[PDB]
């Protein structure tokens, strides 16, 4: 519109209607100039890694980026706890994107300070991969995502993807992408840019945890008509048979069994224990893709400890969080929260357990049966499990991998996998040259006027709820705050004005059988 | 328009239809002030040659100019890839042409 | 028909549009007769085989067929590189079969 | 149709309308199994040769052709001579072709005695090259032709054709046809194959002698109202200008000149002439691509010879046809029948002198005004010249090559020079395998029934006529045959019923101006 008229209010609100939610965020952003206006390839060699495992070559671009790919996002600590403690299942339907009150600054320093003001002339460049012609790295818990606080004013993350590699050399398969050579639009202070988009059909998240286990299915007052093998010696093979009863539950028929399993290695969060040797690294479960060695992580849902042992957690099959000021490197276990998928326990096997054990030869008169230990099994038929829990700080959506097969494609760090997931939304400030010389010069000009742009970000969700029909006689469990006196609000800003997150939530409080 | 109100958008992409192909290409560019506004009169006295062969006279004009007489200002190298590998001949046939988001 | 006249035209050609490619290919066949008419029942035995994981027991019949289940049996050299170098993806859609100018 | 009944009638006349002539000729012809129904790739080096000019790489087909590119297949000589004596000009408009009764045999050998039966359930394969997609050799003056006597039997040529090649070798960009590989009619002996071609519009051929020379188009009575400088020294630069008028001709100013030339070495057709060294190689007009040397060979239509100088030819600037019985080589001057272009010498260099004189210094009181001889001079603004003429004996058209430029395109052995010429016809004898062995083997079939093929060509073309309109007063030069008694007619069969042509016959015999 004009330099004097905003092109957007401020929309930020939840609106709870009967089978679906309504979430509206808008946030102040800030946007620099990345890599001074040019593109850079990158490797392992720019940043000076020699591990082969640790080994990449690609490129770092002069554009931005906006990632609303985290639950706190949308859903304030009071809405997430109304939709995990009234829904057994949620699912995204549909996006509304908007971009308005584009600011556009310049800087200029003169000696040890510097002066800011406007460039009403000056233009931003918006557009969304709606093709997904470009690498996806939405599908990474990277950080950059809208503050789950609205008054928090954030930094957009600078575009950068990767592509193949050998050592730090690329090959001819390589692909070299130029954000230029898409339809972009550019906005002054005047204009806005908004976009919808559809969320392809998913299933629901389970927001509930089973209050039956796949073991304990059967009648406890009935038998089986089927019998099992008891007794084989006399104390001469006497086989004897006996019917599978209440109990006997160990031995009963059942028609479905836990789900696949990949074995972590146990660690205890208790202080004074003794390690053996260094092991996070050498003990770690891990798999191998062209001759780089990647580390299973959060790998299949499984598990994360038996009853009781909440003290053990797998060494790399549960998402670690960072507490608010917690550091970068080498922080201590208090300064990070290791969430846990104990509410899948009753369909998934124990992350730091055998799946089971299986024979491993023919039992006879000279060789006494033995049995092994399974440390992996695969999918199996008859098979059930639960799919990773989601989090108010963890991820929401995945992109599904272009390949030719894939099996139950729930992304493994928790959300929802759709093969055209929310388009990228890339931005950029276009480059403003500063004077050139009065004789022609055939180089490309590197000498620009210093710039910035700030603006509001909205994203309204609509999600579509599953109400909860439980029969169940007794109170469910609810996520709750504690009453109890404490120095802060949970949840809440500190005496510095520091938003801070105290814990993971989870979504599976309610419970329904199996 | 307006101060506030961009004048155009970035339109850079090929689209390869059945027996044709459509390039577009955005670029930005910086416009000096050549000559001091001035037309000044050259020659090869003025730039200090003397062979006959390298002998010349005309102007110099404030004026700048754009040229697109490039393949590689339409043509992405995959385009130009695709446009060799699959095609006996090619030959431009209309032009559109855009100056916008003016900053002086 | 008849014995003078033929029962069908060599047909051998790939036609490309826009996102279908139609290949056609003819070839001269010989059948002669096998097991002198006769049905027989095979094995490893008949064969003089006796490992077990090489063990079997089946029938040879009289009768042949046709197979074009090998890519090459369609694409030219250069229609496969046509393919393979333009296309992201391809499958087969629908199928015509013929057999003429049978010569006994 | 059937086995019993006719696929065709025998056409073969002339009809004359007002401005347009229709030609029909029918042949018998015959087709064998060629290279035992394989493609096989040829060159220099299979034919032993090793002199790099005649290197060379290709494939023969087992695929015969159906040539009818000279004039002698659709003309009789009674047709020739009316065309060439009441005619200024001519050219083809349309064609019709046609294969009928078609005839396949069997051969078989017990010992030393063949047997040769009906296969009437074998075909035969035919197809035009209607998108010009294969090698083009009807542009070369090949054997292979219909007869120029209707009651000849002739044999199908075997079609080849030849690609890239760097000596004996192929380079990658060398191609191979498979003519399998183009939708073909097969043919029962009770099938028949046709189809029409239109001519695209070429100039008519010039069938007249200019009565006027390009140096004698003044007036022969008034002078010029231009000078030229005709003395210069007193006998100091005295300067004299003269007019140019009747009786120095040779110097008036003209507005057009003789057309190019390319200078050929003279021979003396009389006997006992002493030759100075073998010359016909290395005293040849040649020009050269990628390092091979190619005779100049007709080269530019240029005169044979002066006034009075029948006798010389050039080495390579005229057609050469043999005589009825010559032998293939090494042949002496009386069994081969030497073409001239006598005709075009009022327009057209003489091809054994050169062009012209051209100064080649400044002339001053030193240095003596010095010329130097134009051996071959190209093409300039103002020239004007004929092309080489068309023979009974001689080729039609000719397909221009595709390239991205070209100068008038009239071939230069003469003819019609056309992007589209009628398309190659290609005949084949589909294999017949022989008895396969009773067990499976995957190899291809090398035992086929020995078979031949054979029938009835017609070819039918309307050629449109240009009727002259001269006001010449003395009778015209013609074409007439010679009363004086000989043992044999002209054109006609011998006692052994052996045909011949006696002598080549060309179409310029009536005059038009200049």
């Amino acid at each position: 519109d004009g330099v004097g008229s905003s092109s957007g209010n401020w929309h930020c609100d939840s609106q709870w209607l009967g089978d679906r939610v309504i979430t509206t965020s808008t946030r102040t952003w800030a946007l620099p100039t990345y890599n001074n206006h040019l593109y850079k390839q990158i490797s392992n060699s720019t940043s000076g890694g020699s591990s082969n495992d640790n080994a990449y070559f690609g490129y770092s671009t002069p554009w931005g980026y906006f990632d609303f790919n985290r639950f706190h996002c949308h859903f304030s600590p009071r809405d997430w706890q109304r939709l995990i403690n009234n829904n057994w299942g949620f699912r995204p339907k549909r996006l509304n994107f908007k971009l308005f009150n584009i600011q556009v600054k310049e800087v200029t320093d003169n000696n040890g300070v510097k002066t800011i003001a406007n460039n009403l002339t000056s233009t931003v460049q918006v557009f969304t991969d709606s093709d997904y012609q470009l690498p996806y790295v939405l599908g990474s818990a990277h950080e950059g995502c809208l503050p789950p606080f609205p008054a928090d004013v954030f930094m957009i993350p600078q575009y950068g993807y990767l592509t193949l590699n050998d050592g730090s050399q690329a090959v001819g398969r390589s692909s070299f992408y130029c954000l230029e050579y898409f339809p972009s639009q550019m906005l002054r202070t005047g204009n806005n840019f908004q976009f919808s988009y559809e969320f392809e059909n998913v299933p629901f998240h389970s927001s509930y945890a089973h209050s039956q286990s796949l073991d304990r299915l059967m009648n406890p007052l009935i038998d089986q008509y089927l019998y099992y093998l008891s007794k084989t010696i006399n104390g001469q093979q006497t086989l004897k048979f006996s019917v599978a009863g209440p109990s006997n539950m160990a031995v009963q028929g059942r028609n479905y069994i836990p789900g696949p399993s990949y074995r972590q290695q146990r660690v205890s969060t208790t202080v004074t224990q003794a390690a053996a040797s260094e092991f996070a690294w050498p003990g770690a479960s891990s798999w191998a893709l062209n001759g780089r060695n990647s580390l299973m992580n959060p790998g299949p849902a499984m598990a994360s400890h038996k009853e009781g042992e909440d003290r053990f957690f797998p060494l790399s099959g549960s998402l670690i969080f960072g507490k608010q000021g917690t550091g970068r490197d080498n922080v201590d276990a208090d300064k990070v929260m290791i969430t846990n998928e104990e509410e899948i326990k009753t369909t998934n096997p124990v992350a730091t357990e055998s799946y089971g054990q299986v024979a491993t030869n023919h039992q006879s008169a000279q060789a006494q049966a033995q049995t092994g230990w399974v440390q992996n099994q695969g999918i199996l038929p008859g098979m059930v499990w639960q799919d990773r829990d989601v989090y108010l700080q963890g991820p929401i959506w995945a992109k599904i991998p272009h390949t030719d097969g894939n099996f139950h494609p729930s992304p493994l760090m928790g959300g929802f996998g759709m093969k055209h997931p929310p388009p990228q939304i890339l931005i950029k400030n276009t480059p403003v040259p500063a004077d050139p010389p009065t004789a022609f010069n055939k180089d490309k000009l590197n000498s620009f006027i210093t710039q910035y742009s700030t603006g509001q970000v909205s994203v309204e969700i609509e999600w579509e709820l599953q109400k909860e029909n439980s029969k169940r006689w007794n109170p469910e469990i609810q996520y709750t705050s504690n009453y109890y006196k404490s120095n802060n609000v949970e949840f809440a800003v500190n005496t510095e004005g520091v938003y801070s997150e105290p814990r993971p939530i989870g979504t599976r409080y309610l419970t329904r059988n199996l």
